[PDB]
Parts: structure tokens; C-alpha cells; sequence
């Protein structure tokens, strides 16, 4: 029937397609009243939408970062593997850092104020330092996924991952045989989070429309200026990325830049088209070999480089955290937006390679830099930058992939005599 056709329809398109109508119908019943009315009817619909990503954050946080901790393990990681290691993590570093000076230059969000029941977001009083550090260890791993526990969570995740390394290195084969079967169970949970994401994100034009929908109708016509800064921000910082850092790097180790970008046309053109790392990931490994790149050296950066390296992301998480703490109408401080810069890179490296997969994962620094998703100001805030998820997410999948050819570019130089 009719079910058929929608879904063969590409996915891109219809979220677009859903935020162009959703708008124009708010406007519309922005004017003659009805306000009422879309709270009341259109309103569930998008409350459906949020609390299904809200579902899928706990399970794949500890999952990716397991399997994630174990690929990039010192037990085995070898020379070529520790040098592109730790390339991928200075990059994403430097990659927060720049979107946090975005952010400041355009300041976005700041106009508007919201307060849904009367009482505008009251920030929480702060534990000592020395209470919050040690809070990172969990006393009961259990207890930290049922209570849905950020931070503690991470740690575990990471310690569990590494110590099946050494597992998997031992002599008894009892041992590594346990160890494999654990690995696989894990690593089957991580595979399957992903392609409900996939399922959802089906549904996400008719949730877009019923949040874009509420939104237009109370706040009005102000709403657009603020949104258009927030994507100018993401894009603005985005290419400052390639040129300021990139072209510097393949200047230093003497690679042509003007050369380098017409051979990977092909790889970041349909990056931007799919919005998806591991679709793009066949075309990638294919535009390295024009370029003269040893086999054995392409065959294990790329992959690894292609869920582990996702610069662009964390320039996005970067971004999107001032623009809801702006909304609110709080003001991040020193420490705070130092725990940015921990937790955007963690949450680049857990993140998936399917489209829309960087929206899940920002939940992790709202809840890291204290605040908490529960909160109905918050929940408003956090809606809004949901919605434009589409336009970011384009420009965000072709950085991610830039980086992993340049990378390779330097290690193979490197590597190589
Ligand atoms: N589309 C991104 C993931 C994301 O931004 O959620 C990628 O595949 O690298
Ligand atoms: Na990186
Ligand atoms: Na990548
Ligand atoms: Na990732």
C-alpha cells in the first residue's frame, strides 16, 4: 500500500520536508488564536519522538564505549597503531575548543527566554570538587545503568573493555575462548541499538513537524533569527576546521593541499549526500588508492579512523551546549566548559556512523555539565535544536571523513622509509 512508497523515500528529504510545512502551519495558526489547540493535539506527537531518543541513550553508551575501548586497547595496538591513535584524539580536542570560541562570537540563543510553567530554569548548587571526582567511580556498576548514571557509567565501560584485552592475550584457552563469546554479546547489543535508530528516525518527520509546529505557534517569528545564527555558527566553524588545521598539518609534512582535496571530491561529496560515515566508508577506502597509499596502511586506519575520528560531531556537541545553556538563560562557567572539552571528545568516540546518531549522544554532555534533561526547561531548549538536526547533520559527516584521508596521509608519509 501507501506504507511502502514512504519508506523507500529518502530519509533526508522528508525530515526537510516536514520542518518547510511544520513552520508554515504555525505561522498560520500563529495568527486567529488556536494556540491552544496545538498544545493539546499536535503536542503528543512530538513528545512520542523525544522520549524514544531518550530510550536509546543508556544502552549505547555503555556498549559503543566498550567495544570502542577494546579496538583501541595498549594490549593491541601496534606501532602504526599508536601513532594514528593519537592523532585522532588531538584533533577532536582542538575541534571543542574551536566551536566553544564560536559559540562566544555569535553568542546564539541569547534573545530568546522561555519558561514553560511559570518559573525560569533555577541552576543547581555544586558539590565540592573533591566529592564530584570521586563520584566517577561507581560502587555498584548495576546500580549505575538502572539509575541512569552518566559518568559513572563511562568509567566502567572503559576499564571493562581494556581488561578483555588482556583476556584475549592469554595462554589458557578456556580464558580467551570466555572472553571472545563475551565480546560478541556486547558488540551483538551495539549492532542492534543502531538499527533502531534507523526505525526511529522513520518517524521523525512526523515528530519534527509536531515539535517545529509548537514552537512557531507561541514563541513566533523571533525563533528563525535565533536558529539561522546556530546554523551559521556550525558552518562557519566547520570550515575554519579545514583550512586552519588541516592544510597547516599537510603543509608541514610537505603534502600538496590543492592536490589532496581534487582527489577526495568523491569521497566528501557523497558524505554530504548520505550523511552517513559507514555508507561513505567503501568510497573512502577506494579514493586512497589513486593516491598511492599502501594497502596495509589504508586497511586499518580507515575503518578504525571511521567510527574513532568524528571531529565535525564534536564541534557540533561543542556548539549545541551554549546554545541550550543561552536559551535558558544560565551561564556556563570556567569549570563547566572545561568538562566540555572531556566530554564531547568521549561522546565523538561513542557515537554512531548512521544518520542522525550525534542528537542521542548530546545527552551525555547536558547530563555531564549540569544539566539535566528532566528538567521541562531544558526538555523545550533541547527540542528546538532536534528539529534542525537535518542542515547540521550534512556538513557534519563530510569533516568526519576529511579528517581520516588526511590522517592517513601523514602516517603513510611517516611510515613510510
Ligand atoms: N552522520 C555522522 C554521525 C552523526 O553526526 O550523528 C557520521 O556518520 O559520521
Ligand atoms: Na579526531
Ligand atoms: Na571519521
Ligand atoms: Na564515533
Amino acid at each position: 500500500g501507501l506504507y511502502r512508497k514512504y519508506i523507500e523515500y529518502p530519509v533526508l528529504q522528508k525530515i526537510l520536508i516536514g520542518l518547510i510545512l511544520g513552520a508554515i502551519v504555525g505561522l498560520i495558526l500563529g495568527h486567529y488564536g488556536y494556540a491552544h489547540a496545538v498544545h493539546t493535539y499536535v503536542k503528543p506527537f512530538g513528545d512520542l519522538f523525544v522520549r524514544l531518543l531518550k530510550m536509546l541513550v543508556m544502552p549505547i553508551v555503555f556498549a559503543s564505549l566498550v567495544v570502542g575501548a577494546a579496538s583501541i586497547s595498549p594490549a593491541r595496538l601496534g606501532r602504526v597503531g599508536v601513532k594514528i591513535v593519537v592523532y585522532y584524539l588531538l584533533t577532536s580536542a582542538f575541534a571543542v575548543t574551536l566551536g566553544i570560541i564560536m559559540a562566544r562570537l555569535f553568542n546564539p540563543g541569547a534573545g530568546i527566554h522561555l519558561a514553560v510553567g511559570g518559573q525560569q530554569f533555577q541552576p543547581h548548587q555544586a558539590p565540592p570538587l573533591v566529592h564530584i571526582l570521586l563520584d566517577i567511580v561507581p560502587t555498584n556498576p548495576f546500580g549505575a545503568l538502572a539509575n541512569g548514571q552518566v559518568l559513572p557509567t563511562i568509567f566502567f565501560a572503559i576499564i571493562l573493555g581494556i581488561a578483555i584485552t588482556y583476556l584475549m592475550n592469554s595462554e589458557n584457552e578456556k580464558v580467551r575462548k570466555s572472553a571472545e563469546t563475551l565480546l560478541d554479546a556486547i558488540n551483538g547489543l551495539a549492532e542492534a541499538m543502531y538499527k533502531i535508530v534507523n526505525g526511529v528516525m522513520q518517524y521523525a518527520p512526523i515528530g519534527v513537524f509536531a515539535l517545529i509546529a509548537h514552537v512557531m505557534a507561541h514563541q513566533g517569528v523571533h525563533v528563525v533569527g535565533e536558529l539561522a545564527k546556530v546554523t551559521a555558527a556550525v558552518y562557519v566553524g566547520l570550515t575554519l576546521q579545514i583550512l586552519l588545521v588541516y592544510f597547516v598539518l599537510l603543509k608541514i609534512y610537505g603534502i600538496d593541499p590543492i592536490s589532496f582535496i581534487k582527489h577526495a571530491k568523491d569521497a566528501m561529496l557523497t558524505a554530504f549526500v548520505t550523511s552517513s560515515s559507514s555508507g561513505t566508508l567503501p568510497v573512502t577506502m577506494r579514493v586512497a588508492k589513486e593516491m598511492g597509499i599502501s594497502e596495509g596502511i589504508y586497511s586499518f586506519t580507515l575503518p578504525l579512523g571511521a567510527t574513532i575520528n568524528m571531529d565535525g560531531t564534536a564541534l557540533y556537541q561543542g556548539v549545541a551546549t551554549f546554545f541550550i545553556a543561552n536559551a535558558l538563560g544560565s551561564h556556563l562557567t570556567v569549570g563547566q566548559q572545561l568538562t566540555i572539552v572531556l566530554t564531547a571528545v568521549l561522546a565523538s568516540i561513542g557515537t554512531a556512523g548512521v544518520p542522525g546518531a550525534g542528537a542521542i549522544m548530546l545527552a551525555m554532555v547536558l547530563h555531564s555539565v549540569g544539566l539535566p534533561l528532566t528538567d521541562p526547561n531544558v526538555a523545550a531548549a533541547y527540542a528546538c535544536i532536534l528539529g534542525i538536526d537535518a542542515i547540521l547533520d550534512r556538513g557534519r559527516t563530510m569533516v568526519n571523513v576529511t579528517g581520516d584521508l588526511t590522517g592517513t596521509a601523514i602516517v603513510a608519509k611517516t611510515e613510510g622509509t
